[PDB]
């Protein structure tokens, strides 16, 4: 049969000095299963180091050591975790409780590791607090208990999965002389119960309350004898204690993790905060100066849409002046357009002026900008008529007073719903009777808002102008052929029509296309610059988890002793960057939505701001990330610490 | 007679539940030089209260304690400082040491703290150190010690400002029976030497070393007795340890404030790489978006120092087609320049012609471009000559074969020092004489970096093109009287010559407006931006600043207790933030010089770099100030703690 602790001539040595130490010189022991052991040394006596082999803290380096027959001496992390969960409770010096969490939390911990049932582990929870005297302190968090309360609640943090052994190192040692002897009662009657219970000290008057008493001094066991303890006549056991003994479970530590980096955001209100804040900052300029750039773009696209597409216009304006010396040079008449009419690349063509007047309706007023076009002027810009339609070739040859209008005339004049077709309305001084309404190029509430009247350019430059000439002559390129052969094409045609190079041209497809490109480029760089601000705040994150890996060293040295994997600490930490980045995130997107609106109300004509719901996506897509790739090497180095020089941190 | 320590009716009350519990019920105590008083009690007693009070660590709150005749009752902070670096030394049952000091560091703090000149602390800090036997553990750090070590470290601290009233609460509490005993019988050693020695414990038989034991209990005194120890049979003395004891002094103190912040920067250096790294990102970030449009703008601009001063260049439509096409509308001759020449408003023209030709010298060959100018060309693009003279109008008039060179050529073909005046050229098929050299009117490269030579206009058309036109032409306009309106009336002279309008002009005082405003404006928005990243690297170093200061809240009590103002708490922590902002300021200078000089190596000749000094100052000063403001909250918060709950932290 195998003996619960058997130790077989373990040694321990540490390098010094090109050179080793030996820190255990071959230890053999035997405890079995209820005995109260007391193993009791000086500073430097190596009772440590024995108490952390046997608590599966550290391994050997040369002997045995096997736990109800598992020999630990060649066991990985895990496998020691197990142990721990499996056989083993700590008690400190100092009491090592988790500050963030209530007494019921502490004990609950271990149970959190060894993947107990949370609504059963509640119960145990709140049963060994009880059972201890703590019922009424539940609740309190570390620093709302006493020395003993705390070290009581380690104990019934060590009894959660089982109690096996209870390794206590110096339990009185920090604590006054009434609540040690409460803390030794519990042992003892614990004990009798028959946990098996080891207790180091350096005080023989601690070792006495122990039935057994090894003595080891220099590394080596130098004393062991029974003991029977005096006060064993005085504690009878009037309250008589007797309480021992692939896709699943991580579900359960995960939900847990996600608490537990949340309970540390709410102890570091401000830290959380400032960490955020400078995620909020970055994603805020990011994604406002992307929105910026492309409602920009959008903007400024509108503003060239009163060209259309495959369209080359032709101005040839400049300085005024006297008929004889301005009008005479002005070679661009509507004939040319009809020359150009006649081309095997022109799909249409429409001459084109304009005047603004004041159009009035039965009371209404407002001023409109007439255009004088072609009957072919809609199909070359691509105007779609809502309700009725353009002008004949005819009624453009006899000087028509028909009209055309846009949705804004529309909503300016018949507002009522009165069907503006067939009615009269007067542009300055010439009644005009409107035929058809046009659904405008226009993409935004407020990017346009001006108001377009159409009649045959025949009628305003006779009735409203007095002049011969066209101010400009949009042309429709046919079969997608090269709109710039045919460009060239057209200032040929025209150049050779007119005595010279009276004329030139302006290529939507080519504006749109160079607008395009410019400021998505400009975005590009810019956005860029917000996102070395976002770098920053990621560096922040980091540097910050770091630092509270560094605080938090004891409690994952508690956290690994009670039976936290190296996986369980990665995911604690990990998860933690990762809730900051994200809640801030959110808050960048939120914060440049409402900057959003601000720019939309105070900007010009020029600016304007769009957030596609794909950057919103990348923004939170590119949080998370930040907390991954910031945040692991922390949480990485919180999981890969040494249970030992963690747990005496200081 | 006064009594060195006199205690009458001390109420200590702390609020607990809408009212109040007293800890102290009017305690009465005096206690002379010498003495070697015990306080005992359990936890409640009121021992520690008390002990803080005679330290001069808190107030009675309500009653009297008169340190040699000093009321503390209604002392202010720095008094109370004042007290405790008079009479005071302290040691902690956990021996709280300052990890980043040594030994003799540890000892010298209270000295930094008073006026103590620091070689002289330097010799009394071995000296303690040798005298308890840590002579050759002196410049060990607090990790490198033992428990006992660590306390004779601390005794040693506390007799570093004289040792008057030493202060030890539970000093045999964390360490072992044997360290123990040697703790004892140094603290009785000092006793017989002089030193006035209040222990404060639990543990009886640690009170038993005191000659004098007063016994607390529920705030109240229950014993006071004189009392033997048994170990006085035991120590005979034969070692006798007999060792009693704003512009001047503040700088001494800021440059151990400067030290101080400098080691803990060395004690954490992950953490200062981090924090320091956000700043030199920001102001690289900055200096280098500041620098990139400030150069950019200065070669786009030199772009256009070509076009001169107040010129309006007349250019000419495309007016091609055909060879047939090119004779019949090449309306724009030099003839035009001529009558241009006659207006009130030019004060000087110039036709303009270029072709690229190879040009030749004694071997050498280099493809460079030949302007055909007017002798007047000089004077509108504003040239200066180096060495020679420009034209003659009798030689534009006779086709001279005379040239002018730039600085590019000369370089190129007269890089010997050979004077080009006089030498003859060979351009193309045409050989020329050099009458002078001029210098450009661009300062960066760019894209010239290019060979130009000047030739008279008539003989480029007549000898290299073959053509009777002119590319355009500038004009100098005279007074800057209304360049505007001459801009339009050269259109309309031009125009009435030709049989359209078949010309535009350009001006070139127009469009360097537009670049100068428009890159200015460009760079305030993108710069800005960068400034966004600069802030976020602020904000991370206030939440560095704040954790730090609560890493060392016990540090800051220990320092309190030692002897700290609380100005020099602040200044230690401001500098420490002043210094790491500074610092990551130079390094993101040094680094946006060096992306500077990356970014040089780029293909867009229109991007440039040019760093104002003043930028790399302003770049120091915004640093610094980062560091004083973030930067000045953490400091406040580290210099406004309550030493007790400081000392007591965890
Ligand atoms: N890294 C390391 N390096 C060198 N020596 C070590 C190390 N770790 C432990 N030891 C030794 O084990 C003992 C630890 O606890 P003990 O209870 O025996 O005395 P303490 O004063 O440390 S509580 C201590 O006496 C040390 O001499
Ligand atoms: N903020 C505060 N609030 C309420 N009560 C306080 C407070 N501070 C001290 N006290 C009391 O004074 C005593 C402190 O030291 P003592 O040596 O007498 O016992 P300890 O267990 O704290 S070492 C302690 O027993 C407490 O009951």
């Amino acid at each position: 049969k195998q003996a619960l602790l058997e130790v077989s001539n373990l040694v321990r040595e540490f390098p010094a000095g090109e050179s080793t130490i030996q820190i255990l010189k071959g230890i053999d022991l035997t405890i079995y299963e209820g005995e109260l052991v007391a193993i009791v040394g000086q500073s430097g006596s190596g009772k440590s180091t024995l108490m952390n082999i046997l608590g599966c803290l550290d391994r050997p380096t040369s002997g045995s050591y096997k736990v109800n027959g598992q020999e630990t001496g060649k066991l990985e992390p895990d496998q020691l975790a197990q142990l721990r969960r499996e056989y083993f409770g700590f008690i400190f010096q100092r009491y090592h409780l988790l500050g963030d969490l209530s007494a019921e939390g502490n004990v609950e911990v271990p149970a959190v590791y060894a993947g107990v049932t949370p609504a059963d582990r509640k119960q145990r929870a709140t049963a060994l607090l009880t059972e201890l005297g703590l019922g009424t302190k539940t609740q309190n968090r570390p620093s709302q208990l006493s020395g003993g309360q705390q070290q009581r609640v380690s104990i019934a943090r060590a009894l959660m999965n089982g109690g096996d052994v209870i390794l206590a190192d110096e339990p009185t040692g920090a604590l006054d002389s009434h609540s040690g002897v409460e803390v030794m009662r519990i042992l003892r009657e614990l004990n009798a119960a028959g946990h098996t219970i080891i207790l180091v000290t350096h005080d023989m008057q601690v070792a006495k309350n122990a039935t057994r008493i090894i003595e080891i001094s220099d590394g080596e066991i130098i004393s062991d004898r029974p003991n029977v303890p005096d006060q064993s006549l005085e504690e009878v056991k009037s309250d008589p204690d007797a309480a021992p003994a692939a896709w699943r479970s991580t579900l359960d530590r995960l939900s847990e993790a996600f608490q537990m980096a949340l309970l540390s955001m709410n102890a570091h209100r401000m830290r959380t905060f400032l960490t955020m804040l400078g995620i909020i900052i970055g994603i805020a300029s990011v994604v406002t100066v992307v929105a910026l750039g492309n409602g920009s773009q959008q903007q400024i696209l509108s503003n060239i849409s009163s060209l259309g597409t495959n369209t080359i216009t032709v101005f040839q304006g400049r300085g005024f002046g006297d008929n004889s010396k301005t009008a005479n040079f002005k070679t661009l008449v509507p004939a040319d357009a009809d020359a150009l009419m006649t081309q095997p690349y022109v799909s249409a063509v429409s001459p084109m002026v304009s005047t603004s007047k004041t159009m009035r309706y039965q009371q209404n007023e407002a001023n409109a900008t007439i255009n004088g076009v072609s009957n072919d002027y809609f199909d070359v810009k691509g105007l779609v008529f809502k309700d009725g339609q353009t002008f004949d070739q005819r009624s453009v040859r006899d000087r028509s007073q028909d009209v055309v209008i846009d949705t804004n005339t529309q909503k300016q004049f018949f507002s009522d719903g009165t069907n503006p077709i067939g009615q009269v309305v007067l542009l300055g001084s010439v009644p005009a009777r409107i035929i058809g309404i046009v659904e405008p190029q226009t993409s935004g509430m407020g990017s346009d808002d001006t108001l377009n009247v159409y009649m045959p350019y025949t009628t305003v430059m006779s009735r409203m102008l007095g002049q011969a000439h066209v101010r400009n002559i949009v042309v429709r390129i046919n079969d997608k052929y090269s709109t710039s052969a045919a460009e060239n094409a057209i200032v040929n045609l025209l150049t050779q029509r007119h005595g010279a190079q009276d004329i030139f041209t302006m290529n939507s497809d080519s504006i749109r296309q160079t607008i395009e490109k410019t400021t998505s480029t400009m975005t590009l760089l810019v956005s860029a610059i917000a996102v070395i601000s976002l770098v920053v705040g990621g560096i922040g994150v980091m540097n910050i988890m770091l630092v509270s890996v560094t605080e938090r060293t004891q409690e994952i040295g508690v956290r690994m002793a009670v039976g936290a994997r190296q996986s369980d600490i990665l995911q604690q930490f990990l998860i933690e960057a990762i809730l900051v980045c994200l809640i801030g995130g959110v808050l960048g997107v939120l914060l440049s939505l409402g900057l959003g609106q601000l720019i939309n109300k105070f900007a010009g004509g020029n600016f304007a701001v769009a957030y596609s719901t794909t950057s919103i996506v990348a923004a939170f897509v590119c949080s998370t990330l930040i907390g991954v790739v910031f945040g692991f090497l922390p949480a990485k180095n919180a999981a890969k610490l040494d249970p030992v020089a963690a747990l005496s941190r200081e």
